[PDB]
């Protein structure tokens, strides 16, 4: 081995705190932390900000920590940052939001833009049909991972549902308050409207209470991406027949499993090598054209997730995150 477990630290930044699916990733990373017998320290900005994100990633880099993994907030944004820590020999992950390829070594991905934009619309699609108003309602136009999934649902859309019109693209800023009132203004401006996608865990029930709100729940469709936790009584009530995620614990705890693979046992990870994780169960490194990116290079590439989850009311109970 290249380290012993008790003398290493990695930070597991999410691209805000307070929001369910970064504190269970969080925990995730920390249970499997314990696990392996190395500290593991969950800390990000309280807002989702670039800003943000670099004042906790530039203390991480000056308290000498020996492995980062960020969900970001930008594409480009955390560059600087990221190849200072690069520089000073630190391991740089990304897991659930990337940045560009070159300033990390290996993204851990809940799937690919065609896997995620293709559960988004299936899940629509099952319950309006072809022929519909809707809305796409996210946190930001400029953060990594959900411009990603919907560039590529939007493609979709155009091509195989034509008679879909996609009426006004959305952003509630990773804010409850801010999500609440974008919402009930979409319902209010289009109220022939019939369904809203809602990739973010924050837009997604705040859509889900507009319309419980303004008594449309029931009448339009309301699906995208958040937590069982923090969406089972609205998937209860039936306000949301489903909604999809994955198992952001165990992607947590994959992120954190990589580190150490790499920071404590020295591995040299490859694009073509795979490994097996208990709880979590066989993953490989894929290149990076997974993702859409043109870059390639020794020793980065993208592992993702085996599976990803569909919740409704038969299965909302099987999950705790
Ligand atoms: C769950 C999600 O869609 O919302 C916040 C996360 O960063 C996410 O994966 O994009
Ligand atoms: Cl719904």
């Amino acid at each position: 081995d290249k380290k012993k477990a008790d003398d290493v630290k990695f930070a597991f930044i999410p691209k805000l705190t307070g929001v369910g699916f970064f504190t269970s990733g969080g925990e995730g990373a920390k249970e499997m932390g314990d696990k392996l017998g190395v500290q593991v320290k969950y800390d990000g900005p309280s807002e989702a900000s670039v800003s943000g994100q670099v004042k906790y990633i530039n203390n991480f880099i000056n308290q000498n920590y020996d492995a980062l993994m960020v969900s970001s907030t930008s594409v480009d944004g955390l560059s600087q940052s990221l190849q200072r820590a690069k520089k000073k020999g630190m391991t740089v992950l990304t897991w659930d939001s990337d940045v560009n390829p070159k300033d990390r070594s290996f993204y851990i991905s809940q799937g690919t833009p065609d896997q995620l934009a293709n559960l988004l619309i299936e899940m629509t699609s099952k319950q309006i049909g072809d022929k519909g108003k809707v809305a796409f309602f996210y946190s930001s136009p400029t953060v990594t991972d959900q411009n990603q999934w919907v560039t590529k649902a939007k493609e979709i859309i155009k091509e195989k549902y034509p008679n879909w019109e996609i009426v006004t693209t959305q952003y509630g800023e990773n804010n409850a308050q801010k999500s609440l009132s974008v919402g009930e203004n979409i319902l209010k401006t289009y109220p022939d409207i019939n369904a809203v996608i809602c990739p973010d865990a924050t837009a997604l029930p705040a859509m889900a209470q507009a319309a419980e709100n303004l008594k449309m729940d029931k009448k339009v469709v309301v699906t995208g991406f958040s937590t069982p936790n923090v969406m089972r009584d609205y998937v209860k009530r039936g306000t949301v027949q489903q909604f999809g995620l994955w198992d952001v614990k165990q992607q947590g705890a994959l992120a954190t499993y990589v580190a150490n693979e790499i920071v404590v046992k020295g591995k040299k990870l490859k694009v073509g090598d795979s490994f097996e994780v208990k709880g979590i169960g066989k993953v490989k490194v894929e290149p990076n054209s997974i993702q859409g990116y043109d870059y390639e290079a020794e020793g980065n590439g993208i592992i993702v997730l085996p599976e990803r989850v569909v919740f409704t009311k038969d299965n909302i109970d099987k999950y705790n995150f």
